[PDB]
């Protein structure tokens, strides 16, 4: 990065009194007050509620009790029927009539989630699976060596030209999307992604109608593998049944609407991330760099537990609870802070080290575990593993050369530029 900042330094004392999670200037500062805060929390309030961040002149909803620790956060993942997902994962929707409609799956409970997921896993099948392998190596391939042709001078932002648009294109890959509607797919999934940004000044007019026409796209899209079949996801989803049930092209259009947020964004963030770290941290880059596919599982690991691209995920009550000795109610939200529960020093030794050998690493950026563990966390390792396959083998020394500019959000650990140079 440019910060020196030596391995394993943990981050300032941050007082209690000082950590506002309600505050969007707490979401402005960086890692180290972020990470600082949660310490504090960890240590002094581990469970702790807050009001919920106020866009002045917006509604801002209800509060939420934060969860801080790996354990609290783990307990509360793997009990669904006590945790529900349903309304929605966010502190607070702002298009609550419209959360299946993006949220698909992750906004659901059983039965319906487990259905819906059922049906959604079956359409993996190991053909598709292989074109998907396939995909990520000649897409992370062909964007590494584009970086090269497009940069004679040898620098890019790895967001723009690399990490942005690795995980869109294999998504667009296994939906069987054509190489002539990438554009489209890119501009829509940007609005999406980028509505309520304070830079994208996109206004919700736009947002909507683009949600509504990535909607239909792959309706449109769903609706022709089922007279025209594909060795694609799309046509999977439209062949695959779980105990006489399948999906409809609305619902697989739902499920895409979340694959170019969750499957998308997320990675991104996770190969940035590890970008920094590998950047901040050489010696881990070397020892990577010395045996990458020996060490390739714990450094991806280590880059997702490091990155938490999901800061949290957000539950609401259906029963009264009670756990560390605080009493939360029924109806009241809960959040699942995994950049917190990553650093937890009840579960990782040396919490603050940057270690691509790290073992066991018990992280949770996918989640706490259970039922709504992160559908594509198999493909997302993969991803990482492989593009930092391709710039070890095609730009070995490739590193960030300036902090990233940060993205304002409280969900997305978000990096919007991350300069690098390459020789
Ligand atoms: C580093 C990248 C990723 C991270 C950190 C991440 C994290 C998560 C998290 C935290 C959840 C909620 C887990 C829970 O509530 O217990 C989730 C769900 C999900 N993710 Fe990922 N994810 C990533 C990549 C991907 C990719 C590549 C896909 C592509 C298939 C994907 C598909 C999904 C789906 C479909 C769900 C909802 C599963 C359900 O609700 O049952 N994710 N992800
Ligand atoms: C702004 C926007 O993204 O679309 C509207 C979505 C809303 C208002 C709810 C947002 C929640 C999701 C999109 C599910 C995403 C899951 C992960 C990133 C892991
Ligand atoms: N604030």
């Amino acid at each position: 990065g440019l910060l020196p900042r030596v391995n394993g330094t943990p981050p300032p004392e941050v007082p209690l009194a000082d950590i506002e999670l309600g505050s969007l200037e707490f979401w402005g500062r960086d890692d180290d007050f972020r990470d600082g805060a949660f310490a504090t929390l960890r240590r002094e309030a581990p469970i702790s509620f807050w009001p919920p961040i106020e866009l002045a002149g917006l509604t801002a909803g209800k509060g939420h009790w934060a969860l801080t620790k790996h354990d609290d956060i783990h307990f509360a993942s793997r009990h669904p029927e006590i945790f529900h997902s349903s309304p929605n994962i966010v502190i607070h929707d702002q298009t609550p009539e419209l959360a299946e409609y993006f949220g698909s799956m992750i906004v659901l409970d059983d039965p319906r989630h487990q259905r819906l997921r059922s049906i959604v896993s079956r359409a993996f099948t190991p053909k598709v699976v292989a074109r998907i392998e396939a995909s990520v190596r000649e897409r992370a391939h062909r964007l590494v060596a584009a970086m090269i042709e497009n940069h004679p001078d040898g620098q890019a932002d790895l967001v723009s030209e690399l990490a942005g648009p690795l995980p869109l294109q294999i998504i667009c890959d296994m939906m069987g999307i054509p190489e002539e509607d990438h554009e489209q797919i890119f501009h829509w999934t940007n609005v999406i992604l980028g509505f309520g940004d304070p830079d994208l000044t996109t206004d919700f007019d736009e947002f909507l109608q683009v949600s509504m026409a990535i909607g239909g796209y792959a309706t449109a899209l769903a609706d022709d593998r089922r007279v025209n079949h594909h060795g694609d996801l799309t046509t999977s989803l439209v062949e695959a049944e779980v105990d006489g049930e399948r999906l409809s092209s609305s619902e697989i259009a739902m499920f895409f609407i979340l694959l170019v947020v969750a499957g998308n964004e997320t990675t991104r963030n996770a190969i940035s991330h590890g970008m920094l770290a590998l950047s901040r941290y050489p010696d881990e880059r070397a020892k990577w760099w010395s045996d990458f596919d020996g060490l390739a599982a714990t450094a991806v690991e280590e880059i997702v537990r490091w990155a938490s691209p999901v800061v949290y995920m957000r539950r609401t009550l259906s029963q009264d609870v009670d756990l560390r000795g605080t009493k939360m109610a029924a109806g009241d939200k809960v959040t699942l802070w995994y950049c917190s529960a990553n650093r937890d020093e009840e579960k990782f030794a040396d919490p603050w080290t940057f270690d691509v050998t790290r073992n066991p690493n018990p992280q949770v950026g996918f989640g706490g575990g259970g039922a709504h563990f992160c559908l594509g966390a198999n493909l997302a390792r993969r991803e990482i593993r492989v593009v930092f396959d391709e710039l070890r083998r095609q730009m070995p020394d490739v590193v960030a050369t300036e902090e990233p500019a940060r993205l304002l959000s409280q969900f997305i650990h978000g990096i919007k530029r991350l300069p690098v140079a390459w020789s």
